[PDB]
């Protein structure tokens, strides 16, 4: 995985190959393990994290006695490759009419783009898709969604500026099963500022969308962005608490050396990631596969 690779060379520096350099020539002692936690920690791989991940680390080169610590790199990509893939689950969207995610997050993580790109492939493997324009007081994310979804045949079902999100979103769901779509995808406000005015929204939004479908959302897919580091894990406990998340999208790996952050949100949540950004193509929103990512990670 030549792309991932070097998507991830910037948290490369810390993590994974990263650890190689540090463990060159030393001795397993304190200094080691506290100049490791280091590493870890500017990875924002964050504080409970990284100390379950010492701990485990500071157990297994107990058990098996070793001395020089290359080894430990081992021992890591066991470690770090088991939080992973506890959220290996990948999203499967197929059988439904339609299959509703319901795409959550704060303002500014391209949630709207992240929903573009999720539309193509799903038409790449055959499926029909429709989205809902729920942000519906970003009369710019709206026009997004609408100008896009005209040019690329895809129906995108919007109303005026500041209409009711729950009402939009139930209409689309009722249009999208009267046209046998496979896949809608919903957008929504990411206003963070009033945390208790947002969640309510989504609540409702939630609520409305069994009047049409018991199972609906079928998805509540969350976007962070991996820049913005334990920003990322704030927010998701936010959206996870007030409503129920079952997936995570992790864009803008490519870049940032607070890749660890995936690490983190792996760890505190265990809901799937689904997907991760590692590059602006649309196939640069790859579904996760956490021993690609383990591998490219480690990589020399």
């Amino acid at each position: 995985f030549a792309r991932l690779k070097r998507s991830l060379l910037k948290t490369k520096e810390n993590l994974g190959s990263g650890f190689i350099s540090l463990f060159r020539g030393k001795k397993i002692d304190d200094d080691l393990f506290e100049e490791l936690e280091e590493q870890l920690l500017i990875a924002d791989v964050g504080v409970e994290t990284t100390r379950k991940i010492i701990t485990n680390l500071t157990e297994g080169a107990s058990r098996k006695q070793l001395r020089d610590a290359e080894a430990l790199y081992g021992l890591l990509k066991e470690e770090m490759g088991e939080i992973l893939a506890k959220v290996d689950e990948p999203l499967n969207v197929e059988g439904k009419a339609p299959f509703v995610i319901l795409m959550v997050g704060v303002n500014g993580v391209g949630k709207t783009t992240t929903i573009g790109k999720l539309a193509r492939q799903f038409e790449q493997q055959g499926k029909s898709v429709m989205l809902a324009a729920g942000d519906t007081f970003r009369a710019a994310a709206v026009e997004q969604l609408q100008v896009w979804g005209q040019r690329n045949n895809i129906p995108v079902i919007a109303q005026h500026t500041g209409a009711d999100s729950a009402s939009v979103i139930f209409d689309a769901i009722q249009a999208a099963k009267a046209r046998n779509i496979d896949v809608l995808i919903a957008d929504t406000a990411g206003r963070l500022q009033n945390k208790s005015h947002l969640m309510e929204e989504l609540k409702k939004i939630v609520r409305v969308m069994k009047k049409l479908d018991v199972e609906a959302p079928h998805e509540v897919m969350l976007t962070i962005d991996a820049s913005t580091g334990q920003n990322a894990v704030s927010q998701a406990k936010l959206f996870h608490e007030a409503v129920g998340l079952t997936g995570i999208t992790l864009t803008k790996l490519d870049g940032t050396a607070k890749g660890g952050v995936i690490f983190s949100v792996a760890d505190q949540f265990g809901i799937p990631i689904r997907y991760i950004g590692v590059g602006e193509r649309i196939e640069d929103l790859r579904p996760f596969k956490a021993d690609d990512f383990i591998e490219a990670l480690f990589a020399r």
